């Protein structure tokens, strides 16, 4: 919720590798590409940019945030960031078959199993994992996560936000 | 983390709650004053997982409300994770005592141009819960409207996604 400043360079191709999205009068970050000048500051997905180059974001259509960014005059561009604020946490615990209990694709929970450590700690659907154990799975397929739920330990906590 | 809660019904059989079914899980949507309900903690937003070690995922709103009427007994035991959606965000009022946002029905739907609303990122299509610390839920717009109108320049709304 405190936010925070970064600086961005163009690359050789004058990218800065950010895919911006309007959601309910904000702008959030929709798509970090990777080792972009985006992911070199810190960038992630769901970030909520409340400033660039000291204009408030507030009401701006993708299309405009889009348009600012291709127009910035020179190499340096300035955010201000709020970090993956809609960011939750819930930990589940594998059954005797190894599972916590729920379906997803894109990286979307789209279902929970009934009687399964996500149902007792209430784990939602329409929402993307971020994070398996601490360790980030944006931009992963679905057969990666689950490598990376199939190799966990017992506790599986994941890192959750409300879907765009 | 999750806590466990025992309401004992009022006079009336009742604990003084409506719940809501969102992506297959049981959220609080009004606590009334001085429940059983409001007496244990209990909000605006709070997320149920269990009625009576039950778990509540996939349950229709219409469901978790006939599983609390059909319950026998004084007491009835909840599993609640508080406020999960829960942000708070705080603003200044500019010189017209306005922090620059409309809303109808407790729920937010614009942000003025160059407010203290907007330099924060104040969003839309979220319902106010408190301000300052006030409960403000079931409040009538106007009344809504008293509560900033009467606040200090420091202006602290808590906010959930309608
Ligand atoms: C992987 C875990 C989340 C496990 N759940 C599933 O296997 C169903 S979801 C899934 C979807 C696409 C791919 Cl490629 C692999 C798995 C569990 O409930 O523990
Ligand atoms: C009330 C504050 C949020 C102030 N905002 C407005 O005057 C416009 S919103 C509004 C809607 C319904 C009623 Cl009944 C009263 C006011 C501000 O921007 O500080």
């Amino acid at each position: 919720m405190d936010p925070r400043e970064v600086i961005l360079c163009k690359d050789q191709d004058g990218k800065i590798g950010l895919r911006l999205k309007s959601i309910d009068n904000g702008i959030f970050v929709q798509l970090v590409q990777a080792n972009s000048p985006a992911s070199l500051v810190g960038l992630r997905f769901g970030d909520q940019v409340l400033q660039i180059n000291g204009e408030n974001c507030a009401g701006w259509s993708s299309d405009k945030a889009h348009k600012v960014l291709k127009q910035a005059f020179g190499e340096k561009i300035t955010m201000t960031i709020r970090d993956r604020p809609f960011e939750r946490t819930i930990t589940m615990h594998k059954d005797s078959t190894g599972h916590v209990g729920f379906i997803f694709k894109n990286g979307k929970i789209t279902s929970i199993v009934k009687d399964s450590s996500a149902a007792r700690n209430g784990l939602l659907t329409e929402h993307n994992i971020c994070e398996i154990n601490g360790q980030n799975v944006i931009g992963l397929k679905d057969s990666q996560i689950a490598d990376i739920l199939s190799t966990s330990g017992t506790v599986v906590t994941i890192t959750i936000m409300p879907a765009f």
